[PDB]
């Protein structure tokens, strides 16, 4: 399934780069080049997930060549988005590898050119919608469906920033209630809830209520991926994630450093205030000590746990009448 | 006319904020910010070229209060786009001044992350037309206008920067072919078509031909209105303009370098490859008095005139059946 989703990718790339109009030539040859490097490498996870509920949702004789066709590129769409993000997360959070490659904008000769390569590779979604969902009778609720997950993924990115000034103490700001809402924002709508949801539009489940149920499910894992994403930033095998971590050195509210300061002993506090937010190598291994002393993997490993019987348990509560298998495929894949 | 534009912002801060869930607060709180700095301060021609056309397109006893406003709110999402491109063009030229204040970027507690701030920009163009016109015959209409005069305008900026690379001489690059191709995609759609064709879209004037025939006049009034940008750049007061020009050391292919390079001795074309794309004081006055050796300010007026006539002469051939005013309006202002 990854394998074939992967090789539509040249059919994408092609319908978007077929309007070279000589004279947009070199842009279109370089958006190529950002679409190349930049929705290539990953895992897929976002995108398969629209063709896998798809399937399930969708009655298989309506499933013909086209509409299979449409549920590809959409996947591809939300792949395109994820790909705006990050390119742009990238230059925000001063990252220097992404799967397994060193971030567009320190390629040589890109830099923050790589912030208008962003807005095109966003640009390409409502084009490949375009060339190919117009018709379709749910082609306004995937583009409005597309934009409110950016609004969100927007929103949730402003907190995660000025919840993570440079150079300025933040502890006191690093609460629970507070790293929800970032994770909620900035995570889970885009990554979980937009997959499905593009899924159901395009099968023709429509109902705000079946959408509110869904969305109930898939912002709980979206919040797990999350905490799962700030777990691997310091303790992730780097050969595995494809990326160096930075959320120390960045100041940021990561669930690790909340859940540090919620064990901390006021000693620990002021070592934490003392070297946290810094660019220093040792001041970040101070930190990650702090966390290996509070035993901080293995609060993770139970939160995994007790996270996942705490989804299953929405799953039975808020799954129907959807196949419950939409939403266990899922989790599967993201508490592997 | 530019006073009640203005009044009606305080009404759009207001609608953009009212979401104010309070966990997302802090983020709107920063939204407001981002708006109250990067929206306000400049001529407001390009918003209200969208109200003095929707006034002159429909009948006014289709004016009612409620279709006036989605006309100003309207108006506001073309102030917003050309924002969002505003933030990240200054980011991407290190720009220094905008509309007589520091670039958003340049601000301190800023910096790169003005690039998410740029996106929510983007992103309440979508809002405030899902708040007022989502019942409307016009709303796919004008979204898909938006998100096709952002992509046009990132094919330009694309070309921009590719034409322009830092450090690397670029004057056999610098054609008028070249220019053009630039201009017409990163100025001209989103300036003048955009938001005429916005006015005819809600005026219910929806035909292929005439939405053309508008986009012939409109296109070259918009290469005009860069050529003129690009004089301005270097030869504009600074306190008229409220912005440093930065066209010189950033290697841009601008109408006066293209200019130059067609009335350069050869000896003048060396001047100019050892002293234009650099940073330094002296080396960007030496291309100056080059221009102005050239005689470029007198070209630059000559051209003003002969482009005048020629858009006139596009109008009467074109306007037809929308009111040559709308056309004369905007001439008006642009050659004043
Ligand atoms: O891939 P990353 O950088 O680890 C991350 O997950 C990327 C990301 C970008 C945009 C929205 N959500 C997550 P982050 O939040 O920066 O830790
Ligand atoms: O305002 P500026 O920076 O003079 C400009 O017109 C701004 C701009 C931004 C985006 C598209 N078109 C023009 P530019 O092209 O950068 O010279
Ligand atoms: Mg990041
Ligand atoms: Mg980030
Ligand atoms: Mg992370
Ligand atoms: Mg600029
Ligand atoms: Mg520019
Ligand atoms: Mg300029």
């Amino acid at each position: 399934e990854k394998q074939d989703f992967v090789q539509h990718f040249s059919q994408i790339v092609r319908v978007l780069t077929e309007d070279e109009h000589p004279e947009i030539g070199d842009a279109i040859a370089r958006l190529k080049e950002v679409l190349e490097y930049n929705a290539i490498g990953g895992k897929y996870n976002r995108g398969l997930t629209v063709v896998v509920a798809f399937r399930e949702l969708v009655e298989p004789r309506k499933q013909d060549a086209d509409s299979l066709q449409r549920a590809w590129t959409v996947g591809w769409c939300v792949e395109l988005l994820q790909a705006f993000f990050l390119v742009a997360d990238d230059i925000m959070d001063s990252s220097l590898t992404r799967r397994g490659q060193i971030c567009w904008y320190q390629k040589p000769g890109v830099g923050l050119d790589a912030i208008n390569d962003a807005n095109l590779l966003e640009a390409c979604i409502y084009r490949l919608l375009k060339l190919y969902c117009r018709e379709q009778p749910y082609y306004l609720n995937l583009i409005e469906l597309f934009l409110q997950s950016s609004y969100q993924t927007e929103i949730g990115q402003t907190l995660d920033l000025l919840t993570a000034p440079q150079g300025n103490v933040d502890l006191v700001r690093f609460t629970e209630k507070r790293y929800k809402s970032i994770v909620k924002y900035k995570t889970a709508f885009y990554s979980f809830y937009l997959p499905i949801a593009a899924a159901m539009y395009m099968a023709g489940i429509d109902g705000e209520k079946e959408h509110a149920n869904a969305k109930k499910i898939l912002l709980e894992m979206g919040e797990f991926f999350q905490i799962q994403d700030d777990y691997l930033d310091l303790f992730g095998d780097p050969s595995v994630t494809g990326k160096i971590g930075t959320d120390i050195q960045d100041n940021k509210c990561s669930w690790l450093v909340v859940q540090c300061l919620q064990r901390a002993t006021p000693e620990q506090y002021q070592i934490l205030k003392e070297n946290y937010g810094q660019k220093e190598a040792e001041k970040v291994a101070r930190v990650k000590a702090l966390y290996e002393e509070l035993d901080l993997p293995a609060v993770f490993l139970q939160y995994e746990e007790d996270s996942y019987s705490h989804i299953m348990a929405l799953i039975e509560q808020y799954a129907a009448p959807l196949p419950p298998a939409v939403f266990l495929g899922l989790a599967r894949k993201i508490y592997k």
